[PDB]
């Protein structure tokens, strides 16, 4: 419930003061990469659950989505500030919290505006999901099509570096593996925010799109070694999060990664390794580092609030984190 | 042969002096786009043999390749200045060209540099092939990746942008359907050099890995149309110039995007027309389109021979561009 705790020092810190005695440099999961590269795809992998817009052709994430992943006993979902529980193994409550997402996005959206940075919170909990905080966004564009906003591009990078930026923040690079690397959007900005790569996983969706399409399966293994993006990262992973313009279900899309990868030329050979592979083992490696980060930042910032108090001389929002760090050692 | 006497005008214009007294504003059929968006593809649809580099996953056409299109009783090819035939019904003809082709390129490619503003030049001619001058154009790209020269980027840019700023030519804006419009690097720069779509054409590749993976079948006519990508164009194809990750043959994708196309949602309902969709369609208005160019183009360059000779007195340059313009006129 520590992980409890935290998210509500997190959503009681915002509020958002925004100013030199409170900054907010907690850890989050930041899901960041191209337009359709498969953001919200790994998002769903990791949560378990077909609940938020996605898409392949098209802008579907129009505003952040903050997701708390915890331990339970029941699949389910709650708004923040809500008690509403949406049953998870119900696929009338799925349909209905489906609708109840796209309705909060939607309203978010200002009318001259094509996207929002007004956050959509959520919990799913769950028995065996990773606990975690992750923030899906909006995919990063190079183009602004018609009936958008023309400001759209650079308010959608602008909500991209605002997340990225906070320096505990796990960066979450989605690429797409079926579309040449030369082509990607995002990767400059990935430099930019995390140039030596202390916090930054990648991960490369769509690599059954690449096998049955792209004339370099070796290009494959150069990705994953780090040795083609002008990027740095921890740690690069290699996922099949969807497949194909229908809504498949997640036992489903588990199924079709588990046969691709253990049919794949890449994985016999063993040109690319077995920890680099599912989506199961880029959740374990994202909560570990999750984890790490928010051991290593929140003294710093029990710091930040100690400094606050006589420096000069922040009130329920140093005892919330003051009562997190106390849990938080065992 | 009157596309003869053209092709041998261009060819003897470059030399390329490059100055007030002499411009080269004669039209050619320019074919840009993204990486991989399948500029090639295309070329090798309309000259109708599998001879030019060209592949999924990365940079493949690393110089300009200039073709010049006519007619002949044997589908034959001759480099530039040279009097060996390929044979292209023979397949050790069509590979020996293909390693010659490859050859040049990497040739033309200096030592510390990934692409070249070299051009290879080919003449191909067949048994009812459309008669014209196109220009294979290296894929535009966003991000450089590892072994490239840093300056690659820009220096795609440039090759792109001085074929594009000739003011007759036939700017060809090669758009992969399978990619989101959003994610396209090339409409900005087809927007910047011909912003009222005076001499752009639009063709929309890969329509069939668009039905296969993409949510939404009305935005494909709502790009036929016009109607979602921020350019104009003359005219809007789409086109299936491929399959998979092996080379076929051009009879086998021809068939193949004739079966698509008459099996696909998009033409049984009449969302798009039937004259805006198969290559041989695109290849006839872009073969008119090109003609009306040159008539509407010589004389006023005719014009400015006229203009040099004493304005202030191009010696043998105007009396070729002479006896083109004494053809033309049947
Ligand atoms: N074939 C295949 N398709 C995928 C994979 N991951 C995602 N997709 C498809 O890509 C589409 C766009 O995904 P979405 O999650 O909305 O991308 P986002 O905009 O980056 O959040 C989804 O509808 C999936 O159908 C994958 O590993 N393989
Ligand atoms: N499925 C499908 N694949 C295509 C189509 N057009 C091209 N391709 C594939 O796209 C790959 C990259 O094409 P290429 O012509 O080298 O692109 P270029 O870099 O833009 O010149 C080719 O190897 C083809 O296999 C199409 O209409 N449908
Ligand atoms: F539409 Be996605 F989430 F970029
Ligand atoms: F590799 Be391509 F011709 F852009
Ligand atoms: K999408
Ligand atoms: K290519
Ligand atoms: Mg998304
Ligand atoms: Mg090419």
């Amino acid at each position: 419930s520590l992980i409890d705790m935290y998210s509500e020092v997190l959503d009681v810190l915002s509020d958002y003061d925004a100013s030199y005695n409170t900054q907010d440099h907690l850890p989050r999961v930041v899901v960041v990469g191209d337009q359709s590269a498969g953001k919200t795809s790994v998002l769903e992998m990791i949560a378990q659950a077909r609940i938020f817009p996605r898409g392949s052709g098209e802008m579907m994430t129009r505003s952040p989505v903050k997701v708390t992943l915890s331990e339970g006993p029941h699949h389910v979902a709650l708004f923040k500030d809500s008690s509403r529980e949406f049953d998870l193994t119900k696929e009338e409550d799925l349909a209905a919290l489906r609708h109840e997402i796209e309705l909060r996005m939607r309203k978010n959206v200002k009318e001259g505006c094509t996207v929002s940075p007004e956050t959509i919170s959520l919990n799913v909990k769950g028995p065996g999901l990773q606990r975690m905080v992750l923030v899906d966004l909006p995919g990063v564009i190079n183009t602004v099509t018609s009936g958008m906003a023309p400001d759209t591009k650079e308010t959608i990078f602008s909500i991209s570096k605002a997340y990225m930026q906070n320096p505990n923040a796990i960066i979450l690079c989605i690429q797409d593996g079926s579309v040449d690397a030369e082509r990607s959007i995002v990767t400059d900005l990935v430099s930019q925010m995390d140039p030596h790569g202390r916090r930054t996983i990648f991960v490369l969706t769509k690599v059954d799109l690449a096998e049955k399409n792209v004339a370099s399966p070796s290009r494959i293994q150069q990705i994953i070694e780090g040795k083609l993006f002008p990027m740095k990262a921890l740690g690069y992973f290699a996922v099949v999060t969807g497949k194909g313009n229908s809504s498949e279900s997640i036992e489903a899309i588990r199924e079709y990664e588990e046969e691709f990868f253990q049919n794949s030329k890449l994985l016999k050979t063993s040109m690319l390794k077995a920890h680099q592979v599912t989506t199961r083992n880029l959740s374990l490696a994202v909560s570990d580092c999750f984890w790490k980060m928010v051991r290593e930042s929140v003294e710093q910032q029990a710091d930040s609030f100690k400094a606050t108090r006589f420096n000069l001389e922040v009130r329920e929002i140093q005892e919330k984190l003051d009562a997190f760090i106390e849990a938080l050692h065992q």
